[PDB]
């Protein structure tokens, strides 16, 4: 090679139809701007508690949440990951995904890094003028490390998004790799002694069993000078397909129509038939009604939430069941109540350097799923189901207890664009998660992280204050590429009536998506979740 | 490669004669000077109305034209196109084209880009001296994008010429690619309310359906470091040949000579025979005359023009039929009347940096075609064609109505040099253009555009005011090459009398074409249209 | 598909300077470098430039056509009035080719009883729009601005010409006609309106 | 021949016109309904 | 036959995709109610 262009830049998405099946080949390739690696050394330190973490009462137990005291091992490794949807799909493309095909399981993954360019800063000047001269270093080391064995702890999520940029023509900088170590954050709210105020039991770190897995201590690492292309790795997924449709179908809609007389007038308004002929749940003679009838299944489970969960180990929130609040008064622009599982998402540079400057938010409702709705306190548990109406006692209007049971059937909020995560690592645990909230796929193991760092370039004298002045300031750039293969089964119409096709939500409107006169724009949010369906 | 010279510079035109057929192989190769790409981002904005666009009456409806309010999507892509004739033919060569062969259909097209050289500016100095040091970057990315599928909207025309330069030894900079988006410019002249003055109905842009086809979202893009040659693409035209001759033959010349007696004196001056023996158009006994006789065809169609056409969508001009005004008083240097289809052409650097500085103009008449001439108001439509002479009523001297009819046969103004367009894209429409004014060829699709841009090279810190200071100022240079293959059938003499051979027009004279003592010169205009012919 | 693409949108962007402010609002470049239609030195503007084609043709309509053989209407070119004030619920003007359709039993035996109507605009096609009287034909195209005479604001003459390219209003549901019989005639219809 | 997306921005998909609204298409309580009008003409395109 | 059901009623529309090309097979089948034929004879007359 020796400089000859070694690589190709292909950003395209090309569908295939054999009509039983839909194969989706979506390329992506994007520039990357990497510099140091400020300090060459693995470090370990405690982040401070948090911005609003309570210093003193009377905030009492209320504000005990939203504190982020963790201990990390900051390392000089930058990782880049494809888990965002927006990486692989232009919005106009993601339409054709959710319109045509009702489920997709990723199949094959491939990626390659070409071609590296590394250049260094040289400052020359007296201080009346400082002339920075950017000159290539043809001898420079960009060292890339692949994990096919998943030995490294899993840092790859779109939680704290920090993923290679969505906009193909914009150069996207990488996050810095760090992962958690054993800590004890435990705080109490009882306090039982001390009613009503909070204490900090034990902090902040435990050195006895701590695990430091200094990298370069596991995995074969490759060196790349200008003109060579690290490739590839060949990954083959196996995963359960995930349906794109959303179910408006809910409990009390699953079985047959409760018999009734058709109305004579237009329209009715009626009418209902009393004497049936159906099962009932209790000892119930009268009235037999569609409110109580046996059904082989139950959809949705009330959850006691929001639940602040105090573990070692937190405060953290334990998720509930995703459902819309639309059947209730909650809607954008009032009354806004969050009681479902509704997760706001913070973004960067959707309008950046305008500057907003802070921030780009979304908070989907998520409005399309009305089936599974359980508003915990609305439910009521009563002792006797006897057809006789219920007495004063035996009826408890507000109770928050978990209703999840072996009969239930529930759905996550599924793939959502752009900011979703195509996959996440199934934990290794004797019991396994039955369904993963916010992740459409779980894997025994996924394609491992891809690690990249510029190898250090030292000045002659490395001994004193090397971090302050040891090595020559440097930044590299290179193109990253990727290939995905999705399989699908497209949906042919099950309706006579016209569908309501996917489009950006009422909150969004068009001219914000198409670039601004100065070239700033945001991407739409369009789950995905597109098409209603039966059950 | 790694620098070894990878390419060839061949500018030559070599005819072939097998005598039934004339194969013309015309190479071209020319330097290109490209820099940034001022802003990295796709943008969309509204151009202002126009220089002379009416602000207020009493200009009233008169000046409603010559306003250019459009909305474009400026993109950082420069395209280069061969559509000029002058690119492929030296004037002395284009002679042998129009002299020998009467029609030519382009056949095969090929082009290749070698060899790229990219170097960056580095400014070093205190301000008492600023020393710019131009140093190569052997690591730099010139990325070339080809469309064989014509997915991009068609931007390639010599309208707004902006084509790779004509003069082979001069380095020609490229235009910047941008294309129109849905707008509403509609203005009125009636006004009907409001007699005689103009309003602006709706402006300027419509965001509902707007199409943003951000590139790099369709097409495989290639990277070129110094020392590699992007090639090629192989295009094969199929198109209808276009005749080089012009027809002085007009209506009333097509059929046989009206019988007449030869003159005895030298010369006559006569004489005409009254009693014939021929068809007539009306009920016409007397006189039967060559003015009225049936002919299988009609040449030319009067058009109501000039017609300012107000659409969404304009003001624009809808063309008429090309014809000369020479049979009428109109000629260069008086009386100059434009009533035909006569299109002036603005040029650059024919004398540049002299400076004229503005501008080089031409305005062909176009004088050679006398056959199709229709001066709209000259015609008259009368009700009764009875041999009895016409009464006071029934004769309307001035009327502007379109005479185009299924009998007519018309010709464009054909290939014209240098500034013509060898091809233009036939629109995609259920009805298709029958003939294309100013373009000698239409294609189901042509060889697509060739897109080129220097990939950005960022300074270490890209975050603040990147456009103002983000990436290092840069400019590239590379040689562009091309190959055409024309087929032809040469004309052998149909005359006894000596032809009048093609030459530069009386307006032009020789020593302006041959370079000036300081090296400035203009190219001649010589359609092409060269040789008279029958019909 | 429908073509919003119309004349004056087909060729390249008239060169212009990008705006510094957000958003512009500008700006336009005067000195070009392009073809012009007449003898036109100033200003060279995107209003007048040569293009290989023309989209749409003004038609004199509505035209009541009296033949043996009628009264009948001879169609025009289909296009929307949306760029003009015409829209459903005002101002409703029909000046395009816009064909109302009467239906049966969409609500029948209710009874409406009469009738079920539609009248598409048809709004989606903005490209081909020609409102006949809006156009004006002027004699001299000289860069000098036009005099009192030579400018005729309202004229209804047919502009169809060999350069033009036009589209029907295409398949429309349910009431369209998948096919219709091409007539037997020495000249044949180039495009069939409504079929 | 199906169309693959030529755009980055999201299309505006076909639907019944503003004049029409849904519950007239789905049958009435006594079983009367009208069909929608949806050309067809659906997707904008270049030229 | 002699009455045995001789026909099928299939109203369905089934797309096919080979991806260069889309084949659409759309059936239809519908009842029809016909009576006379009030007058047996070809006639010719002028509408008002």
């Amino acid at each position: 090679g020796v400089g000859h262009s070694t690589g190709d830049y292909n950003n395209r998405t090309e569908f295939i139809y054999h009509g039983e099946k839909v194969t989706i080949i979506c390329h992506s390739t994007r520039l990357i701007h990497i510099n140091m690696s400020d300090m060459e050394e693995y470090r370990i330190y405690d982040t401070d508690r948090g911005p609003l973490f309570p210093t003193t009462q009377d905030l009492q137990g209320r504000d005990t949440i939203n504190d982020s005291y963790h201990a990390k091992v900051e390392t000089p490794w930058k990782l880049l990951h494809a888990n965002c949807w927006g990486v692989w799909f232009s919005p106009a493309d993601f339409q054709q995904l959710i319109t045509t095909c009702r489920e997709i399981k990723p199949s094959e993954f491939e990626q390659k890094i070409e071609n590296i360019v590394i250049k260094t800063v040289s400052k020359t000047g007296a201080g009346e003028q400082e002339t920075t001269q950017y000159n290539n270093d043809l001898t420079a080391l960009l060292q890339v490390a692949q994990d096919n064995s998943n030995l490294m702890p899993w840092a790859a999520d779109n939680f704290y998004i920090d993923s290679v940029g969505y906009v193909p023509w914009r150069a996207s900088k990488l996050p810095t790799y760090c992962y958690h170590v054993d800590t004890w954050n435990t705080i109490d709210i009882n306090q039982a002694d001390r009613p009503n105020q909070w204490r900090e039991i034990r902090k902040g770190i435990q050195w006895d069993n701590i695990q430091f897995t200094p990298l370069e201590t596991m995995i074969n690492i490759d060196l790349l000078r200008t003109g060579d292309a690290w490739e590839s790795g060949k990954y083959i997924f196996n995963a359960k397909p995930a349906s794109l449709a959303y179910h408006w179908q809910s409990q009390r809609h699953i079985g047959s129509c409760h018999p009734s007389t058709a109305p004579n007038n237009e329209g009715g308004q009626g009418t209902n038939i009393a004497n049936i002929n159906c099962w009932q749940w209790g000892d119930r003679s009268n009235p037999s009604s569609a409110s109580t009838r046996v059904s082989n299944e139950h959809i949705g489970y009330s959850w006691p939430e929001w639940q602040i969960h105090y573990s070692t180990g937190g405060p953290v929130i334990n998720p509930g069941q995703p459902f819309s609040q639309a059947p209730w008064g909650s809607t954008v622009a009032g009354t806004r109540l969050t009681q479902g599982a509704t997760e706001k998402a913070i973004y960067d540079w959707n309008h950046g350097d305008d500057q907003q400057g802070m921030r780009e938010t979304w908070w989907q409702n998520n409005e399309h799923m009305t089936g599974q709705t359980d508003w915990g306190p609305k439910n009521a548990h009563q002792s006797e189901l006897n057809d006789h109406i219920q007495s004063a006692s035996h009826f408890w209007r507000n109770s928050y207890h978990n209703t999840f049971g072996p009969y239930t059937a529930c759905d996550d909020h599924g793939p959502q664009y752009p900011w979703g995560a195509i996959w996440g690592k199934m934990p290794d645990t004797t019991h396994k998660p039955m369904m993963s909230a916010h992740a459409p796929f779980l894997l025994n193991g996924p394609p491992g992280q891809l690690f990249v760092k510029l190898a250090p370039n030292y000045t002659d004298v490395l001994d004193n204050s090397g971090t302050h002045t040891s090595r020559i300031v440097t930044y590299g750039t290179f193109w990253w590429s990727g290939k995905m293969i999705f399989e699908a089964k497209l949906r042919t119409p099950r309706q006579w009536n016209t569908y309501n096709l996917p489009t950006l939500n009422e909150r969004e409107h068009m001219q914000n998506t198409v670039p601004n006169a100065v070239g700033k724009f945001e991407l739409p949010y369009l789950p995905g979740r597109a098409m209603p369906n039966y059950t």
